[PDB]
RNA sequence: CUACCC
RNA sequence: GGGUAG
């Protein structure tokens, strides 16, 4: 205590600055008034030049006009809430109208015209309040539209009013063009890329007009892309602005456009890392039912939450124990988890989006210079997002040395949470510093235990989902004879005991029904526990009144609606959304539980455009209703893709494509075209012609030639895909060849495999002297794949691993080949894995039907080159069960040697490096899976293992010839696991043949057959494989060339020449439609054409019907249409403000579905569910239907975009 | 159930 | 069979 604390309060409210700021510079002020403030105002220039080591990252753009006088403005801060608060709206608002009467261009005027002022209030807050820039321009009309804070546009016209300039600025403040005119550009930042694509070009080969016609072309589009001109009109992106312009009466000349934080670049701070560093510092001097409760912390920057959130972990690691950006603690009673709440437009993309909710948020507010004046809009932050409770700490109390000054700041904050609703007189306060708790002073240290005592009483305990009024999505239906009516899903609240009454709202009348029995896949339970994945029987009630998206709740818990107010936050550009805004009459769909509806949506009042990355507070009415209640997180979906997310918030009253169009080109899809002889033949020749390259003479030159591995890129890539695109052409006409060839190989493939079998049971050569290379890798390979691999298959890795998938089985064929058709049909097993179907039997008390019992799987024939076929085999349904288990038990193990599977990438991108790097090899087998020895495999895998290796695999094969084979393979292509034992054999070789070689084995990638290695290895390699039985595909191998291939993926000199391949013959409009796409693929770089393949492109196109060569899509979307531009398609219709377009489908009459299968699957799904842009958690799994390719195609339309 | 591939 | 995008 010094003086009194009474009237320095005289000193704030006359000031603004700090309490203690105030009564230091008082104490040094003799009591007096003014001469106090004057230190305060000197010693005010010195705390606002302390800011500098602060970055403004946020703040305004303000914009004004008159007549036709135009100007804009940056002044900044360095928070959303600063900016937002009726202060800096005042300065900035002031700073703003000084420039309309002074038309002030040189900020440098104002930017000093202010600087006494500009103090006032940084003293006054505590933030680098400084203006970053200004410019104005001046015309004839200029209009200026202002998105909110963030973005201010002022652009300049001529013969438009407010029914463009604005829509015009909107765009401007949308697109975001740096210059006007495609002719708005200087000659040096022209050929800047005029001179930097040149070299990237011609290093290929390509000539002068080429590399010159390809480069000019693609700077015309970057050119083109910013042109204000070459724009699609953001409101009308069919036609450009520049084309909109001249098209209206007008023209404009000029425009300024500013956002916020521009080139204010900065380095990214988290929060949950700092805090771990704030901690570190200091670190150096049974029950798990705990409820969760997420808190906040929020406040001031400088009064250091930061400092808070770091003694509320040190000392709650003293006492008691221990979404990223978040640091999760304990207490005794609780377990809590804590977030920093920086940003106001943040934290709703954290709240509407979930990736942070509040059930308490904790106030700071240093003591030293108490409630800030932007901390009515922290407050407001709270009773915006509707934060239930807040608790407040007092930071730094040792800074004040009277307590009757400290109870004056209560009276500051307590009044302050008062009028914006929240119990401020009840509302409880800790006096306390959290520096002085990170040391270890237990006096303050007390302060976080009385503040941690407040979040274990003043937070109410959340209602934990279990105890919430029942609900459970309906996410499938199936009427069972001897069930009736049954509904699967996971029920998200409550629980459901059998024969309680529900009502299954929706979309209908919300009818009622009651529980016949709950059930899982395994267990037959009785109640139905919130978490779990359940399918609930239903009586008096069938399928047909039971949609999707229904919900099956306790009656009255949730009544159905269809209009309601939310707030929504859209995914920007760079996180998945839409890369275009939207207006008044935007019409999405809206996903909520399982289903997705289709609604629209009203803007609140003034706003009239909104663009991706923003938040939004909106009214929602949905075609018809759908069960609902405040808290219920629904995506925005957009043809299928989520391009919005948000919650409701009040729930209300209640309350153009032509189809000729379709029906035209459903017509004509379905045209078949007629060609004078083989119109691929014909394409890929006066293809060549079109590269210099010599030409096909005959039919048998399209697969008997063998390109060059010399010459530029260019030489090869055209030379290549001559040697390859025709590769697959079946309908060869006096093509004497066949699938018996097929046939005559798979005699190798064990007649060979016969040969190892055999001589690989031998190892004594005579006497031990000489020593084998093969051996010694077996040898290193067994003890490798052991440490891998296990003594035997984990039945807990191997029930969670086996499935129903596919096609064909014995039992059933490519029409009876979806899993449900494999639970409703008996499917065959085999002697040896009868043992395990019986396991299955016992492990549930479902239906378990084994048809034949047979140690056979039927090899038959698959279309593979021109010059022969494949020999796949049709395994045993259930072999194929658990073939499929020990192949997901032996991948998912398998990605500890760095081999991803369900990932080509990372052994196609490591071709790439070959084609360069020549240190890397790829590889390539002569029969790969076939050649497996029954031999080798018995030598490598553990006994454990190569018992359910010959228990699962068929032993004898029966042929389309009538006559019988017992495998020589252990495994053959179509068997369940195949594909993952070749790939761990190979990988295991590769690997033991780089330890035997002093080479990193964590080099060797092999996937399947496509193995990657050390091209040192490969003699050796290959030296192995001859033993091991294997032979290597000397064509399809390359360690020395400048050329790898791996993955589909084709490389020269770490240029890629992946062809395309020309299969079937060309007959419909969709198989043109898809060789002219993988021509435009192969040919173009971002919509701009190598020339002499536009031209094949150009004159094929014209085979296409007239209205199908103008149907153009994005590429990424399908084959159904041509890829090019979809700004042009004629057929593309703007309906709800998103852009759909029509392209050619398959078609499909519907089918029946086995209720039985598809609902044992559905439930067995939820067996390995469970025993197994943070936003698609809401998306769920699909209903079974099957439908059959009829031979018609329709049209559907679907959804897209630009780029 | 359309494309790409091992 | 298996990935990968529809
Ligand atoms: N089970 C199964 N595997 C396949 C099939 N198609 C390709 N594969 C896998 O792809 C790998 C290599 O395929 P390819 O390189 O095309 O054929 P390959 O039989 O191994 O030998 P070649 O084509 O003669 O060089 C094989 O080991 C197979 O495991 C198939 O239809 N069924
Ligand atoms: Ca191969
Ligand atoms: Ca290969």
């Amino acid at each position: 205590a010094e003086i009194t604390a009474s009237l320095v309060k005289e000193l704030r409210e006359r000031t603004g600055a700090g309490m203690m700021d105030c009564k230091k510079a008082l104490t040094e002020a003799n009591g007096d008034i003014e001469l106090a403030i004057e230190n305060m105002r000197k010693s005010g220039a010195i705390k606002a030049a302390k800011k500098a080591g602060n970055v403004a990252a946020d703040g305004v753009i303000k914009t004004k006009i008159d007549g036709n006088y135009g100007i804009i403005l940056e002044v900044n801060c360095q928070t959303d809430f600063v900016a937002k608060d009726a202060g800096f709206q005042a300065f900035a608002d002031k700073v703003l109208d000084a420039a309309v009467a002074g038309k002030i261009t040189d900020v440098e005027v104002l930017k000093a015209q202010f600087e006494e002022e500009r103090v006032a209030l940084v003293a006054k807050i505590g933030e680098n309040i400084n203006i970053r820039r200004v410019a104005a321009l001046e015309g004839d009309v200029l209009g200026s539209y202002q998105h909110g804070a963030r973005i201010g546009v002022l652009v300049a016209a001529k013969g438009a009013d407010e029914e463009l300039v604005k829509h015009i600025a909107m765009h401007v403040a949308a697109s975001k063009p740096e210059f006007i005119k495609p002719e708005d550009v200087s000659a040096e930042v022209v050929e800047k890329e005029y001179q930097v694509q040149l070299d990237i070009a011609m290093q290929s080969g390509k000539p002068k007009e080429i590399a010159e016609k390809m480069v000019e072309g693609r700077m015309k589009k970057f050119t083109g892309e910013v042109s204000l001109t070459g724009q699609p009109f953001v409101m009308e992106p069919s036609k450009t602005v520049g084309q909109l312009l001249k098209e209206h009466n007008a023209e404009v000349t000029g425009f300024i456009r500013f956002e916020v934080g521009e080139g204010i670049e900065k380095v990214e701070t988290d929060f949950a890392a700092e805090v771990a560093a704030m901690s570190k510092q200091s670190h150096m001097s049974f029950e798990r039912t705990k409820p969760h409760v997420n808190v906040g912390t929020i406040g001031h920057v400088d009064h250091g939450k930061t400092t808070l959130t770091a003694a509320i972990t040190t000392v709650l690691a003293k006492t008691y124990g221990g979404n990223t950006s978040h640091v999760e603690y304990d207490t005794p009673t609780r377990h809590y988890a804590h977030v920093d709440c920086p940003g106001h437009a943040d934290y709703v993309k954290n709240m509407i989006t979930g990736a942070a909710q509040m059930d308490g948020a904790i106030l700071v507010v240093a003591a030293t210079d108490g409630p800030m004046p932007q901390t009515r809009e922290h407050i407001l932050l709270g009773r915006q997002v509707g934060v239930p409770y807040i608790i407040v700490f007092l930071n730094k109390c040792d800074m004040v040395d009277d307590e009757e000054l400290l109870e004056l700041v209560e009276m500051e904050v307590r009044e302050l949470l008062s009028q914006y609703d929240f119990p401020g007189d009840d509302t409880p306060i800790v006096r306390g510093s959290a520096l002085k708790a990170l040391e270890g002073d237990a006096e303050w240290e007390a302060k976080i235990l009385e503040l941690a005592g407040f979040l274990d009483s003043y937070i109410p305990e959340p209602e934990r989902a279990i105890d919430k009024p029942f609900l459970l999505p309906i996410e499938d239906v199936f009427s069972i004879s001897g069930r009736g009516t049954v509904v699967t899903g996971r029920v998200e609240r409550g629980i459901i005991k059998v024969g309680e009454e529900v009502e299954i709202v929706g979309i209908k009348e919300t009818q009622k029904s009651t529980c016949t029995g709950v059930e899982m896949f395994r267990k037959l339970l009785d109640e139905g526990r919130a978490g779990e994945n359940v399918g609930v029987l239903l009586r008096g009630i069938k399928r047909e009144e039971i949609e999707r998206g229904q919900v099956l709740a306790k009656p009255g818990t949730i009544k159905p609606h269809t209009k309601f107010e939310s707030e929504v936050y859209i995914l920007s550009k760079d996180e998945g959304g839409r890369h275009t805004p939207f207006f008044k009459g935007y019409r999405p769909q809206f996903y909520f539980r399982t289903t997705d509806v289709t609604g629209t949506i009203e803007l609140p009042e003034g706003v009239e455009m909104v663009m991706p990355g923003d938040n939004i507070k909106m009214v929602v009415t949905l075609i018809h209703p759908i069960a609902m209640d405040d808290g219920l997180r629904f995506a925005i979906r957009e043809g299928g893709r989520t391009v919005g997310a948000g919650v409701v918030a009040k729930v209300l009253s209640g309350a153009s494509s032509r189809n000729s169009l379709s029906a035209q080109l459903r017509r004509a899809a379905n045209t078949r075209i007629e060609v004078e002889g083989n119109l691929a033949l014909s394409i890929a020749n006066d293809l060549l012609l079109a590269y210099g390259q010599s030409p096909f003479n005959s039919e048998a030159e399209c697969i008997s030639f063998s390109p060059r591995f010399d010459g530029t890129p260019d030489d090869f890539r055209i030379n290549y895909l001559k040697a390859e695109i025709m590769s697959k052409y079946d309908d060869f006409s006096l093509g004497i060849d066949t699938e018996a060839v097929a046939w005559e190989k798979f005699l190798a493939a064990e007649a060979e495999c016969a040969l190892t079998n055999a001589r690989l049971y031998r190892p004594d050569y005579s006497e031990d002297f000489n020593f084998s290379l093969g051996e010694s890798c077996i040898h290193m390979a067994r003890r490798k794949i052991a440490k891998l691999i296990g003594d035997v298959p984990s039945v807990e890795g191997m029930l969670r691993h086996c499935r129903f998938s596919g096609g064909a089985t014995t039992t059933n064929n490519r029409s009876y080949g979806h899993p449900s058709f494999k639970f409703a049909l008996p499917q065959a097993c085999t002697p040896r894995a009868l043992k395990y179907v019986l396991a299955l039997r016992a492990s549930t008390h479902f239906d378990i039907r084994i048809s034949d019992i047979s140690p056979f799987n039927k090899a038959v024939t698959v279309p593979k080159n021109s010059k022969t076929d494949r020999c796949i085999a049709i395994e045993p349904g259930w072999n194929m069960f658990f073939q499929l288990g020990i192949g997901g038990i032996l991948r998912d193990r398998l990605r500890c040697w760095g081999i991803d599977l369900n990932d080509q990438t990372i052994n196609q991108r490591r071709a790439h490096e070959g084609s360069v790097t020549n240190n890397l090899a790829t590889v390539d087998l002569s029969a790969a899976s076939d050649s497996i020895s029954l031999a080798l495999c018995e030598l490598l895998l553990p006994p454990g293992w190569f018992e359910v290796l010959m228990d699962l695999r068929s032993p004898k094969g029966r042929l389309p010839d009538g006559s019988v084979v017992t495998y020589e393979k252990i495994s053959s292509m179509g068997n369940g696991y195949t594909f993952e034992l070749e790939s761990l054999i190979f990988a295991s070789l590769a690997r033991s043949v780089c330890e035997i070689l002093d080479l990193d084995s964590s080099e060797v990638t092999v996937y399947g057959d496509d193995i990657i290695l050390p091209s040192c290895a490969v003699p050796a390699l290959r030296e192995v494989f001859k033993y091991v039985g294997f032979t290597t595909n000397t064509k399809k191998t390359f360690s020395e060339g400048p050329f790898r291939e791996s993955c589909g993926k084709h490389y020269y000199s770490g240029v890629d020449v992946t062809p395309f391949y020309i299969r079937h013959r060309i007959v419909s409009p969709a198989d043109l439609i898809l060789v002219l796409n993988n021509l435009y693929r192969w040919a173009t770089i971002d919509g701009v054409w190598d020339p002499r393949a536009h031209s094949v492109y150009l004159k094929y196109r014209k085979l296409l019907p007239k209205q199908l060569q103008r149907n153009t899509i994005p590429d990424g979307y399908g084959d159904g249409a041509l890829v090019g531009s979809v700004l042009i398609n004629p057929f593309a219709k703007n309906r709800g403000w998103i852009r759909y377009v029509p392209v050619i489908t398959d078609h499909t009459r519907d089918r029946e579905r086995a209720e039985l299968g598809s609902y044992l699957y559905d439930l067995f799904s939820r067996c390995l569910s469970e025993s197994n842009a943070i936003d698609q958690l809401i998306c769920r799994s699909n209903p079974t239907k099957i439908s059959r390719s009829t031979g018609k195609f329709d049209i559907q339309y679907i959804a897209c975009s630009s780029r």
